[PDB]
């Protein structure tokens, strides 16, 4: 017995000492010391000051310069704001609720903050996936006489917006639920406990298979097609010194793109694996923290690597925000 | 009555209800919540995050960049290594107090913590100084057959060891003194009790005159002199459009500059004159904690300001980072 179930909740932490109460009740100090809920908080404002001003910045440098309202552009802004709804919905309760040492909005504000903050790294995932497919199919021009315009552009975003509610809305209504996670003080999809009235098993397989192998495979093939023509391209320029230097570049920058998924999604897909084979398990709070540390921070990365990297992205904004010029 | 007076200290809260204890001795939840401690720490913790790569990097990549290492760079060395006291000293030892909720390591520590932290801002406040007159002198050149060399570089750093020590030293041994600040989890000079067995008065003066007017007069002496050569020289070459824009963005560096000097040290230097003008005045430990934050948080924003918008830093930089090139 390493937990403390309840109604709407599962607190990882023994009730044989009698301490436990409702993570949507009372401060959970008995999980964890009060600086621990602090160096959460902190975290959070971290993550809030520097995945405002980036994703804000994105969106608002794209109002400003007309170069990057290209289609094929469409879905980072797609990016940047599924990393709004993260910050909004997430990190921000998340700082409040901490400093609080719980859950303080109930099981209604669980379900509410769960579902906008896993509705934004949803979106963000998906993004990354149809960027990969577009990118290919761009590049490799697996279709006979297809130019990428604005409506596919469109297709693109509003694919990921139902991938994601496939994945966000459920849990809302009956296949798996929203219970606080790790530390108590933020919501997430419940793919650790067996409670079976709502059905986690199956879900987490849905998850896992539809929600990470799938994503995982369209993005290594994509990828791997991408860089295959790329490389193929080159060995046949060898004598324009531009065209190995571009196919250096995206072979770098694809690795970089393939790592950076796996680090944002490796530990909550990982973890949900070894806890549905290990059948009886026993992770404590902060363990059970970290697969958020990782796919949260991304709300940072991501557009550091997909929106900053860019040359001209990082142009505009230089203009932006230096006012008129350099 | 609106503190409450020790032998080692000054709480900016009245003891009237019997609540105040030493900020040595017990936690100060009774002048802030201990949410704002939170929030102290989380300001902390961003500076420490930031304000490490930044600086450490700074140093490495000059380590790493022949290009880099010339003279005239010998004191923005200086600066990243001052930042470097305030953020091992003061940062670091703050954040651990704050989750505390008052300043754990006793009066020895005190004066540890306000000496490195004091000593750092202080290296830092005279490089900027030093650097001003250095530019200036090798862009106006006001002394006949002269050439800045290292040998300079060096008086002019080992000046700014000199100036802050002049600052951070009287204090340990009886003119002025370190006592708990603000929340009272960090220590810095005693710039605003009346106590007399040290002087205070004496030396908030010194601190005035010395080290904020001094200052302010040369830098804007220098780079006035600096601005006004370079706009004369262009007004002389309007026919070269280079030199038309170095002019310009000449220009709006040293706006940048002088504006951050400004924000920098102008509460301190405010807040010390008001409170030594209207002798009898209560200030709470927030209010008095503001002076602080602007001064810390530019352990970030000064090698922002003269790190990394200057060209050659910058792509050295991006090298060291992108392990080989682009
Ligand atoms: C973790 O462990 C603890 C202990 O097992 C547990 O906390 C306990 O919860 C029970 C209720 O489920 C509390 O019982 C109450 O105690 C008060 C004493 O002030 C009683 O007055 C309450 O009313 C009862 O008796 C009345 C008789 O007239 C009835 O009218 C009324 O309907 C109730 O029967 C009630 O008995 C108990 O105090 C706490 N114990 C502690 C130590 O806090 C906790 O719920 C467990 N955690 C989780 C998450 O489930
Ligand atoms: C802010 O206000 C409060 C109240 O004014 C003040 O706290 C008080 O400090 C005094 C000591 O200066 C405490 O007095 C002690 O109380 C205990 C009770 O457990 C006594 O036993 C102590 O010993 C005395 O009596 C003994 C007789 O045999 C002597 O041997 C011994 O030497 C002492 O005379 C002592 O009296 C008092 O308890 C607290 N009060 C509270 C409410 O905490 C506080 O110091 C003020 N803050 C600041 C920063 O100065
Ligand atoms: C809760 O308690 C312990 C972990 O502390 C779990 O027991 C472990 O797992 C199996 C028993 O099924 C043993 O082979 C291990 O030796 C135990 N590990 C350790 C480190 O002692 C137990 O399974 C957990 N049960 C639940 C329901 O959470
Ligand atoms: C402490 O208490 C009050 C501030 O709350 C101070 O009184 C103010 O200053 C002068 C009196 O010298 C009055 O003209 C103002 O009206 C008061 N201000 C307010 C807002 O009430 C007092 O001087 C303070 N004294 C010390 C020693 O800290
Ligand atoms: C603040 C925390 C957030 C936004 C967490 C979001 C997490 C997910 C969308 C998790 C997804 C997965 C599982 C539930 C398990 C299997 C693998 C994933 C990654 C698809
Ligand atoms: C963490 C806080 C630090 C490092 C604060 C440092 C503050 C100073 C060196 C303050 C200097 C001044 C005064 C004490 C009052 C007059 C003006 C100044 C700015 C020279
Ligand atoms: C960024 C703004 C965050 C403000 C956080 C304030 C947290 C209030 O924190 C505390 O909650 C406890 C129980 O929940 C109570 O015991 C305390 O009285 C209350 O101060
Ligand atoms: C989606 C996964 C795609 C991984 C990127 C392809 C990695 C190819 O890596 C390349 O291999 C070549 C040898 O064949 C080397 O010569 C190149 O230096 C190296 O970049
Ligand atoms: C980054 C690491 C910071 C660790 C901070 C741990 C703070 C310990 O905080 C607390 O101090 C109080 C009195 O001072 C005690 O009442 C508590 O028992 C103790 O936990
Ligand atoms: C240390 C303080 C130096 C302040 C920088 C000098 C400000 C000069 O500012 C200049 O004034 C000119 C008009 O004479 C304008 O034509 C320029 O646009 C403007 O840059
Ligand atoms: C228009 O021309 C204005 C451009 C001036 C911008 C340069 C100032 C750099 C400031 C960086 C500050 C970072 C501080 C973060 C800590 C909270
Ligand atoms: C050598 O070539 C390696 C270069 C790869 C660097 C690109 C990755 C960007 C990572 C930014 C992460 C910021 C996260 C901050 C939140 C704590």
């Amino acid at each position: 017995m390493n937990g403390t179930e309840g109604p709407n909740f599962y607190v990882p932490f023994s009730n044989k000492t009698g301490v436990v109460r409702s993570p949507f009740e009372a401060p959970q100090y008995y999980l964890a010391e009060p600086w621990q809920f602090s160096m959460l908080a902190a975290y959070m404002f971290l993550l809030i000051m520097l995945g405002f001003p980036i994703n804000f910045l994105t969106l608002y440098v794209t109002v400003q310069h007309k170069k990057l309202r290209t289609p094929l552009n469409y879905i980072l802004l797609n990016l940047a704001v599924a990393d709004l709804f993260m910050v909004f919905g997430g990190f921000t309760t998340t700082l409040y609720t901490s400093l609080h040492g719980y859950f303080v909005f109930g099981p209604t504000g669980c379900n509410l903050e769960g579902f906008f903050a896993t509705l934004g790294g949803e979106i963000a995932l998906w993004s990354l996936v149809v960027l990969a497919i577009e990118r290919y199919v761009v590049v490799c021009k697996p279709m006979s006489n297809f130019r990428f315009g604005e409506n596919h552009a469109i297709m693109g975003v509003a694919f990921t917006w139902v991938m994601a509610l496939a994945c966000a809305a459920p849990p809302l209504v009956g296949w798996s639920r929203y219970i606080p996670e790790g530390m108590q003080c933020s919501c997430g999809i419940d793919y650790y406990t067996p409670h079976e009235e709502t059905n986690n098993e199956s879900f987490v397989i849905y998850m896992f298979v539809v929600h990470f192998i799938i994503p995982l495979i369209v993005i290594f093939f994509c990828y791997g097609q991408l860089v295959f023509t790329v490389k193929e391209a080159a060995a046949q320029q060898q004598e324009s010194a531009t065209t190995q230097k571009a196919e250096k570049e995206v072979t770098r920058m694809v690795i970089i793109m393939v790592i950076a998924f796996l680090i944002c999604w490796l530990p909550y897909a990982g973890v949900a694996f070894y806890i549905f084979t290990h059948q009886g398990s026993d992770f404590g709070p902060i363990f059970m923290t970290i697969p958020a540390f990782f796919a949260k921070t991304s709300a940072v990365y991501n557009p550091v690597i997909y929106i900053m990297m860019n040359k001209q992205f990082r142009n505009c904004m230089v203009t932006t925000l230096c006012c008129g010029k350099n």
